[PDB]
């Protein structure tokens, strides 16, 4: 039962937060061009974005 | 300038409401699998669902 | 025939579901499915295709 | 060398984004980027992806 649980991972997503790996996962798209889908719509105002934050490992 | 267009148009159906036709159509699944997908996830509770409603031809 | 389908609907402007259809008639479900579907197709009726959203 | 870099985030627990790392040094944005990314790909850092979501 793999399908509803792919749907429910991207609904879940849109929501809470996606990011252009599982964009593009998801569409079977290039990275590039999920990266650019997300960031055209985050210009337009249709979504809110967090940036990407890099920490030490331990 | 696609790509946007076509994240766009799932994002508003996925509040809005979608169909298994244009949910199989981003997916790139078979129309059967699609159908299952939505079907489970309103089972669950996670989706609402307005049925089909047929009516004349003017 | 679809006589009598054809007729109710006439009446009901919005549409009806194939489960309205089913209740109203005493058909079951499926006669009532594939009667719609095939009047869909035969270009007599029009079809709003089911729609599923996110709850808020 | 990434000596400046790495005692910045020693102290900084939760993260910094490459805007933040550059203005705090006053690098090029993508200086702070490529330093990031490698020091990522080296697996000194880890890298919480940039989200998005939709507008309430």
């Amino acid at each position: 039962a793999e399908s509803a649980d792919e749907l429910l991972a991207l609904l879940t997503s849109v929501r809470q937060g996606m990011t252009a790996g599982e964009v593009a996962a998801h569409f079977g798209w290039p990275l590039e061009k999920a990266r650019n889908a997300l960031e055209q719509l985050f210009s337009a105002g249709t979504l809110r974005k967090r940036s990407s934050r890099y920490r030490l490992k331990p």
